């Protein structure tokens, strides 16, 4: 797992997030699906949209974006003791939404760009690696559920 200090950083930028939730969510999913428009097709509510200036426009994809880091968030304050998050969470993914392990790490890719971008001075080179292990934490425990639940990721 990480350290104090590696957490401490993970925290720290996540601090920047809660200003503007929204704002970030939007950011986020606009980054995954530009770069893997694959990813799309999995939202049924929204996969028929085209361009970023519709994604930028859409309520529902706001609305998700928002419940994605809210539930990120709670997971990383956590700082690995995340097994009560993490459960409902492998379970949906897994039986209704089947997100492949793969498609996960595009979005913490997702994620680390939009951070770097808006908060360069809270998110420097030592930052950036404590963040991609603290996901990489987070898509291993998944997968780990996922075997059980009978989903090969
Ligand atoms: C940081 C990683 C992620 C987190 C914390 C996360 C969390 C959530 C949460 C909290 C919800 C709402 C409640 C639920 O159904 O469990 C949700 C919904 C959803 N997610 Fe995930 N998610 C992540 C990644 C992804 C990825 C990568 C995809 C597809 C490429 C995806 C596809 C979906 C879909 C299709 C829904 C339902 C959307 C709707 O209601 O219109 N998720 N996710």
């Amino acid at each position: 797992g990480l350290s104090d200090g590696e957490w401490q950083q993970v925290l720290n930028v996540w601090g920047k997030v809660e200003a503007d939730i929204a704002g970030h969510g939007q950011e986020v999913l606009i980054r995954l699906f530009t770069g893997h428009p694959e990813t799309l097709e999995k939202f049924d509510k929204f996969k028929h949209l085209k361009t970023e200036a519709e994604m930028k426009a859409s309520e529902d994809l706001k609305k998700v974006g928002t419940r994605v880091l809210t539930a990120l968030g709670g997971i990383l304050k956590k700082k690995g003791h995340h097994e009560a998050e993490l459960k409902p969470l492998a379970q949906s993914h897994a039986t209704k939404h089947k997100i492949p392990i793969k498609y996960l790490e595009f979005i913490s890719d997702a994620i680390i760009h939009v951070l770097h971008s808006k908060h360069p001075g809270d998110f420097g080179a030592d930052a950036q690696g404590a963040m991609t292990k603290a996901l990489e934490l987070f898509r291993n425990d998944i997968a780990a559920k996922y075997k059980e639940l009978g989903f090969q990721g």
